[PDB]
């Protein structure tokens, strides 16, 4: 394609990494609070996933990724930052704060052209590879890729709602740690989630599963809402989902619905292991939304329980890249 | 006496809790980030060491810590922040930045007088219990309380030296705790110490061991040096040591010298016990530096290896307080 990145730190690494092996092309990297030498060791060496490969070294004004000429920009606040340099018309922002068109688009001034991001957003285009279909078209400057939780779910709905329709359902996600969770105990910050923890506590926490879903698959777009529980589980996570249903259920029926369908188009999204209680392995299995039958599956007529999953950290990597290609083609096509 | 604190965070809780039960009088803590309501829940709230009795509450812009009317100060930078104002005559300091007369006296600025600090202090009076003896006189306005490690350590010498003089001492800490260590993997900041962990991956690193020890009896100063190992362990900690000396030995012999002497002057510092290898229990055992014969022991005549215990969180506290009383009385005199 041809792109650059906000935040060498988690999501990025792969974006860069996946874009390289996974998808493709060339670029540049934007990270004040991480320097040249670092980019190398850092991106190369990561606790969750293992190590890199290739060569993680800097030569000429920059870092050499499988020699695919790459660079680092220090800058705080995109504007400040070039981006013009290299010509990375398609940009991926991990970030945190940076949510919404302004700052996103702002990016443009410094350079940019198209912007697609890691994280939900109230104002601005919202997306994911699952149901995205026709949604995104040239009209577009910027778009977003559903949260770790969100992207995973959108898929689940499809076969359940479309095939089973769906009325009234709620949820929880037992999760693997994000940047935000701290060691020992102490302060915290916004929306709180009491930042008292790490190794000691199973921590209650919330989310925008509804909104995201709805917009990803409106119809739904209200018939859902959610919350969550964080554990020391560093990398990787699973979700529990609840629903009531019009067409009558058979646990045999459901997991199958997904399976057959699963086979289908969806691919980078789906899964279905009858296999057997896999904890949280995945973690670089190489799967998008990926679910299973049995697990803690349970059944009755109009009411049922289902559970799918995540391998967030990474998994998100592949559908941003997934989109970047869709995006790429779409726009310039 | 009369005190105030730099940053409601770890040490402080106790700093205060203790000073409250253990020592006394009262205070007002300093912190732009940590707020009013916040404080009470926070302090009162620690899975690690526990939950507080009495009651932690916010009134007329003050915290009611076991009644004893209390103040909270919102300033970034001491100088900036009042002191005297609230009647805070002695001031302990909970940070690394602030270490040294520069910022130190600063507190004086706002309105202090006596300063006492969590952590070593190359520039300025430095100290520990055992050796702290006469050392501390009105002469000084500010003194530094050694690191978690160091205080636990200084104990070693005392016995090793007087017991065997000693011409060669070295060491290793099985450590845990401290924020910097970030979840998963990323930046970290100055000095390296790789904040590349938590649960997965242990982290090499060095600090306050040999070097400092000296001031608490330089005699030894030189015949020593140190480095440390950190486990995902939240709180508690163990030190290992090695030395060669003037002899007359047996692991039995040694523990005995320390035991007897242990009882002796030192008491609230030292120990012995036994209990095979006990464990990292001592998480609020209720003692300073505490060691054990058995735990682990190795022997070769003019050379042996030993181990000790320092519950950093809870431990250092008693000792700083321990000093707050000494200091106090010391100067007023
Ligand atoms: N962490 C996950 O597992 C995960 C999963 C899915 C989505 N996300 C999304 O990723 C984003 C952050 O997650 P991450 O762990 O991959 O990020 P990260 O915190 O590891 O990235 C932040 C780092 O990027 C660099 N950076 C670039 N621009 C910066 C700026 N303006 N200010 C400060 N630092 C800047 C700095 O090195 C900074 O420390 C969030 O939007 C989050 O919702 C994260
Ligand atoms: N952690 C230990 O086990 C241990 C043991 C002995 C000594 N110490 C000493 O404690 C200090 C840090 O360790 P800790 O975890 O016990 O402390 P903490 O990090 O975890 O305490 C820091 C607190 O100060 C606040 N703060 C932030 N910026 C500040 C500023 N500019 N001025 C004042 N307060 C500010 C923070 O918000 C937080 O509440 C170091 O000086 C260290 O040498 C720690």
């Amino acid at each position: 394609s041809k792109i650059g990145i906000n935040g060498f730190g988690r999501i990025g690494r792969l974006v860069l990494r996946a874009a390289l092996s996974c998808g493709a092309q060339v670029v540049a990297v934007n990270d004040p609070f991480i320097a040249l030498e670092y980019m190398v060791y850092m991106f190369k060496y990561d606790s969750t996933h293992g190590v890199f490969k290739g060569e993680v070294k800097m030569e000429d004004g920059a870092l050499v990724v499988d020699g695919k000429k790459i660079t680092v920009f220090n800058e705080m606040k995109p504007e400040n930052i070039p981006w013009s340099k290299a010509g990375a018309e398609y940009i991926v922002e991990s970030t945190g704060v940076f949510t919404t068109i302004e700052k996103a688009s702002a990016h443009f001034k410094g350079g940019a052209k198209k912007v697609v991001i890691s994280a939900p957003s109230a104002d601005a285009p919202m997306f994911v590879c699952g149901v995205n279909l026709e949604k995104y078209s040239k009209d577009m400057t910027v778009v977003s890729n559903a949260s770790c939780t969100t992207n995973c779910l959108a898929p689940v709905a499809k076969v359940l709602h479309e095939n089973f329709e769906i009325v009234e359902g709620l949820m929880t996600t037992v999760h693997a740690v994000t940047a935000t969770q701290k060691t020992v105990d102490g302060p915290s910050a916004k929306d709180w989630r009491g930042g008292r923890g790490a190794a000691q506590n199973i921590i209650p926490s919330s989310t925008g599963a509804a909104k995201a879903v709805g917009k990803v698959i409106p119809e739904l777009d209200g018939k859902l809402t959610g919350m969550a529980f964080r554990v020391p589980t560093p990398d990787v996570s699973v979700v529990d989902l609840t629903v009531r249903l019009g067409k009558e259920c058979s646990y045999d029926d459901i997991k199958a619905a997904m399976k057959t369908a699963s086979e289908g188009p969806l691919q980078g999204f789906l899964g279905y292991t009858e296999d057997d209680v896999v904890s949280s392995d995945f973690i670089g299995d190489n799967r998008s939304s990926i679910f299973d039958a049995k697990a803690g599956i349970q059944l009755s007529k109009t009411f049922v329980k289902v559970v799918s999953w995540y391998d967030n950290e990474f998994g998100y990597s592949q559908r941003v890249i997934d989109l970047l290609k869709h995006m790429q083609k779409v726009d310039s096509a």
